């Protein structure tokens, strides 16, 4: 049992719903949010922007410390950075961004990143502002994550739509 209210279920371990990932985070305080990273962790828009903003830049300055030491991470990668004051630990994805021309195939790489992680609160990964077709990532997380993750979307329209043709 865990504090996530309101979901859909999806299946055994997804489930789904229309919520603020930001607001989120901060009523659940939950052991993993995942960002919506790129390899540089510039978090300057979608829900990086988002996420960093509620941190006050916090998470700015510690990503910049960490690309200064380690370089970019891949597309497709991840790393585990403090969550500050919305969760215990943030796991910052690198999901393929259509807009840059990225390998849509790099998708379910950044969500077997998602299976070191017994349970998180997460987005779509490669949805929003990355371009790619939010049903294929959907798609692509049931049949890849198999930890326990809690997907929010924040646009009520494109929730609907997500279980309304969800198969
Ligand atoms: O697929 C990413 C998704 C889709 C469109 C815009 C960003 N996205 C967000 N998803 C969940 N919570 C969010 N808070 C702020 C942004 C945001
Ligand atoms: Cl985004």
């Amino acid at each position: 049992v865990n504090s996530f209210s309101g979901y859909l279920k999806l299946t055994d371990n997804v489930y789904i719903k229309n919520a603020d990932i930001v607001e989120e985070a901060k009523k659940v305080k939950p052991t993993v949010v995942v960002n919506a990273a790129n390899v540089y962790l510039k978090h300057g828009g979608g829900v990086a922007g988002a996420l960093n903003k509620a941190t006050n830049n916090a998470m700015q300055v510690e990503s910049d410390d960490y690309i200064a030491t380690n370089g970019p991470l891949k597309v497709g990668g991840s790393c585990v950075l403090s969550g500050h004051n919305l969760a215990k630990h943030c796991l910052h994805v690198v999901g393929p961004n259509v807009n840059k021309g990225e390998d849509i195939q790099l998708l379910k790489s950044a969500y077997e990143n998602f299976n070191q992680h017994e349970v998180l609160l997460a987005p779509l990964l490669s949805a929003g502002i990355f371009g790619a077709d939010p049903i294929h990532s959907l798609r692509v997380c049931v049949d890849t994550v198999r930890t326990n993750v809690y997907l929010a979307v924040f646009d009520k329209n494109l929730y609907d739509k997500l279980v309304s043709s969800f198969l």
